């Protein structure tokens, strides 16, 4: 799996299906939109249907290697009812490709059973904070069940559900990755605590990614390739760490060295 280790990243391939529009939370740096050509995390060039995603994976698996397929669509992959239809239709069409996902962890406590039934191998959870005094200044609102949270309670609900979901996915038998965005000034001296609690829950690999201030933030400075390495090596002594994150789009297909983007 190219998203793990660091060597297959230039040799193994993956597919992203833009099959998860609309999210259930609001991060202080989200853009999404269909900006055609842009290497943003949530910048899909064109949304697709579950069957169109099947056709896309089928048309790309022959002219490209492809080791995994992943639903890292614009919104939360658990927030869209098309991700599960995609994985169900793909479980019996190409059972050879590993099935990955990029979630926020909020809808993991109820959908861990469904992720296990769909044959999911790996799920990465975007954990950006665990101390409420830090996470209250990263998120705006969280819509859970049938109610919307917006203050410190929003982060409390989000963190509780995401951590319980990490534990549930680890107990069910699914390797979970932890993406954490290094925002200089908020969670810079906090990634080690995130690593402690996430490893206590059951994380295998952690992917520290630099902040891209292409969001609701007043363009904070990007964490220097020195501080991103200082925190990275300070965390490596608690949990294995990934070190080749190109911040892929939501429509990338192929090997992440010569990938396409619709
Ligand atoms: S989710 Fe993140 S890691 Fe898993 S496949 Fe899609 S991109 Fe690679
Ligand atoms: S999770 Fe992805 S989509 Fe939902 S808000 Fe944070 S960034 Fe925007
Ligand atoms: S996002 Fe980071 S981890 Fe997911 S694929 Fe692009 S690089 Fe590998």
């Amino acid at each position: 799996h190219p998203c793990f280790n660091e060597k297959l990243h230039d040799r193994v391939g993956r597919v992203h299906v833009p099959i998860a529009p609309r999210c259930n939370i609001h991060c202080k740096f989200c853009t999404r939109d269909i900006n055609e050509c842009e290497r943003r995390p949530g910048v899909t060039g064109r949304l697709m249907t579950a069957d169109d995603a099947i056709k896309h994976v089928e048309k790309v698996k022959e002219e490209m290697p492809i080791s995994v397929i992943g639903v890292a669509g614009p919104g939360d992959a658990l927030a869209n009812e098309e991700t599960f239809e995609f994985f169900k239709k793909a479980s019996k069409k190409f059972p050879d490709l590993l099935k990955c996902m990029s979630t926020n962890g909020l809808l993991l406590p109820d959908r861990a059973d469904e992720l296990a039934e769909l044959g999911i191998n790996t799920v990465t959870v975007t954990v950006n904070a665990v101390d409420p005094e830090i996470g209250e200044k990263i998120y705006s609102f969280v819509v859970y069940k049938d109610k919307v949270y917006h203050g410190r309670e929003a982060f409390e609900v989000l963190s509780r559900n995401q951590l319980e979901g990490i534990e549930k996915l680890a107990e069910r038998g699914i390797i979970v990755k932890v993406n954490s965005v290094l925002i200089p000034g908020l969670n810079d001296e906090h990634i080690v605590d995130i690593a402690r609690e996430v490893k206590k829950r059951g994380a295998s690999l952690m992917n520290i990614i630099p902040l891209i201030p292409m969001g609701e933030m007043k363009d904070y400075p990007r964490p220097t390739c020195e501080q991103i390495e200082r925190v990275r090596n300070e965390v490596e002594k608690i949990i294995p760490v990934f070190r080749a994150c190109t911040q892929c789009r939501a429509d990338a297909y192929g090997i992440p060295g010569k990938k396409e983007a619709d």
